[PDB]
């Protein structure tokens, strides 16, 4: 129910990690009052130019995930309120999963890749339990706590303006009508799995975004990754069905990748 407010004196910014349309993320340290501890944190400072109604949707989305949560989705530790709005969370020291897979292409195993697929599916199952549509699931928006533990973050939203999109991850209905559901998140999950299994290849590389809807209706899809057996590719293909009702549920995806994770060398073919 309650919300933990952290004073400015409890927090210290060290380095800039990244940014987007809504805010700037810093690496930092949290020292809670009346405790002899240091906690490494990420601190997201929201931009001052944006209106009150625009920043409202970011905060309200965090407050839905109030109770126990999931270990595979980012957890808000608290907020700090100066002239700026500062959102505080546990630091994920290996950064985003897209950068991680590209760097470690030489030494990653079949067990590691399929474990990540299962963990992302478990995290998305929790977001469906609390009725939270992500709108922007991609390898860039999954963080790495360690090589055997990943967390979903960077929850998507349209910027509300007074006046004064990731097309290659989106379901067909989302491109043409701007309809976002739990079943459109499943499409984006399929593309995320394709990124991991290609060691961070760019989807539809060379094809302009305007051409994507016509190609999808014709039946063209992203190619089978070189390391994947057909059994793995079949799950990706089910995620990209035009009929949203025929796509698998996130709980069924947890079941499938858990089974494949119990015999990873059968399903994914690494050189080593
Ligand atoms: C990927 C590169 C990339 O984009 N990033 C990796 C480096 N950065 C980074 N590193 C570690 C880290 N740990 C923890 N948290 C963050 N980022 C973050 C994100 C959000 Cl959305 C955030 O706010 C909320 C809001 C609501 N909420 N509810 C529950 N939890 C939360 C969190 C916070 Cl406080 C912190 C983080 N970031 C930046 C990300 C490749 N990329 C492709 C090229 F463009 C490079």
């Amino acid at each position: 129910a309650l919300l933990r407010i952290l004073k400015e004196t409890e927090l210290r910014k060290v380095k800039v990690l990244g940014s987007g349309a809504f805010g700037t993320v810093y690496k930092g340290i949290w020292i809670p009052d009346g405790e002899n501890v240091k906690i490494p944190v990420a601190i997201k400072v929201l931009r001052e130019n944006t209106s009150p109604k625009a920043n409202k949707e970011i905060l309200d989305e965090a407050y839905v995930m109030a109770g126990v949560g999931s270990p595979y989705v980012s957890r808000l530790l608290g907020i700090c309120l100066t002239s700026t709005v500062q959102l505080v969370t546990q630091l994920m020291p290996y950064g985003c999963l897209l950068d991680h897979v590209r760097e470690n292409r030489g030494r990653l195993g079949s067990q590691d890749l399929l474990n990540w697929c299962m963990q992302i599916a478990k995290g998305m199952s929790y977001l469906e339990d609390v009725r939270l549509v992500h709108r922007d699931l991609a390898a860039r928006n999954v963080l790495v706590k360690s090589p055997n533990h990943v967390k979903i973050t960077d929850f998507g939203l349209a910027r509300l303006l007074d006046i004064d999109v990731p097309i290659k991850w989106m379901a067909l209905e989302s491109i043409l009508r701007r309809r976002f559901t739990h079943q459109s998140d499943v499409w984006s999950y399929g593309v995320t799995v394709w990124e991991l299994m290609t060691f961070g290849a760019k989807p539809y590389d060379g094809i302009p975004a305007r051409e994507i809807p016509d190609l999808l209706e014709k039946g063209e899809r992203l190619p089978q990754p070189p390391i994947c057996t057909i059994d793995v590719y079949m799950i990706m293909v089910k995620c990209w069905m035009i009929d949203s009702e025929c796509r698998p549920r996130f709980r069924e995806l947890v079941s499938e990748f858990s089974r494949m994770a119990r015999d990873p060398q059968r399903f994914v073919v690494i050189q080593n």
